[PDB]
């Protein structure tokens, strides 16, 4: 029943290289705002993280409205999660997954409210833009280590 809203973006200043999420989460009014920065990391990662973080905030199951502009998040969730769950997370050759640690983690978060996903593009909303600020301030003062990133 608990309906809330959720802003999020990525952003890398490589590929890979030091970059950070942004996101937000607004329940009646009321706004929530997550962001860190990593050393070295890729805006595919990111932009899970974003997703992740402000979805496991919640502390109770939600309907959920998640903005979002990543293409990556968007293959994901509509093409590929299924796939990969219902074999162990294989690829096409029997092979782990590329980012399986977050895609797991995201996959969770999911399973635990009802999410509806909306494909934006800078529908750039101004709250995908504050997202970005967020992300890019915090790729340009990194704090932490991504060590779920494989290198290359």
């Amino acid at each position: 029943l608990k309906q809330v809203e959720i802003f999020t973006d990525g952003s890398c200043l490589g590929n890979p290289g030091p970059g950070g999420y942004g996101a937000i989460l607004r329940y009646r009014g009321r706004e929530k705002t997550f962001s860190a920065g990593y050393t070295r990391t890729t805006n595919n990662r990111m932009a899970l993280m974003a997703a992740i973080v402000a979805l496991e905030a919640l502390k109770e199951h939600c309907e959920v409205i998640l903005s979002t502009d990543s293409q990556y998040v968007r293959q994901g969730i509509t093409q590929w999660i299924h796939n990969w769950k219902a074999r162990g997370w294989k690829t096409a050759d029997k092979k782990p997954v590329k980012n399986v640690d977050l895609w797991q983690r995201l996959d969770a978060a999911l399973g635990q409210h009802q999410i509806k996903w909306e494909w934006v593009k800078g529908a750039g909303h101004p709250e995908n833009e504050r997202c970005n600020e967020l992300a890019r301030a915090a790729a340009m003062n990194p704090t932490l280590e991504d060590t779920g990133y494989q290198v290359e």
